[PDB]
């Protein structure tokens, strides 16, 4: 059915724990598959070793730029960018997993995990899953953020993959 994937996250080389995510392949199969394959690394690239580069408390934690590590890059398993699949799922609260973008039809690999309800993003960012377990780990990441988005420690996805 829907993939179950994980991210193992550290701060300055010290493990924070594991975030487990359900990917809603039943609703957004192309977007879920991109994220799933970027977690396993099976296309030869993906999230392992990349950072949460923008973390804003009471908003979201953003990651996935594994090419430039600064929020300007990333790429999908299909190419540089792929279309917005649909906007069926909404930003209903903390734990929502959604695609970052540079406007319409610019999904690549960057994504974010919400720490509040961000419904003002509905219809603009493609939601494709949610946190199953590890929201406390997401809160630890959040604690190293700032209003500017700059982190006070280097937040790295040390490992990632698929559980089922
Ligand atoms: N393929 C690709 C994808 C993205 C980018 C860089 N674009 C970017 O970060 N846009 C901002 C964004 O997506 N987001 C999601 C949550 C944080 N955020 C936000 C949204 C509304 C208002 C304030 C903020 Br902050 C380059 C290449
Ligand atoms: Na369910
Ligand atoms: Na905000
Ligand atoms: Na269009």
């Amino acid at each position: 059915g829907n993939p179950l994937v994980y991210l193992d996250v550290d701060a300055n080389g010290k493990p924070l724990g594991r975030v487990v995510l359900e990917l809603k392949a039943d609703v957004v199969p192309k977007t879920a598959e991109n994220f799933r394959a970027l977690c396993t690394g099976e296309k030869g690239f993906g999230y392992k070793g990349s950072t949460f580069h923008r973390v804003i408390p009471s908003f979201m934690c953003q990651a996935g730029d594994f090419t430039n590590h600064n929020g300007t890059g990333g790429k999908s398993i299909y190419g540089s960018r792929f279309p917005d699949e649909n906007f069926t799922l909404k930003h209903v609260g903390p734990g929502v997993l959604s695609m970052a973008n540079a406007g319409p039809n610019t999904n690549g690999s960057q994504f974010f995990i919400c720490t509040i309800k961000t419904d003002w993003l509905d219809g603009k960012h493609v939601v494709f899953g949610h946190v199953i377990e590890g929201m406390d780990v997401v809160k630890k990441i959040e604690s190293f953020g700032s209003k500017s988005g700059r982190t006070s420690k280097k937040i790295v996805i040390t490992d990632c993959g698929q559980l089922s």
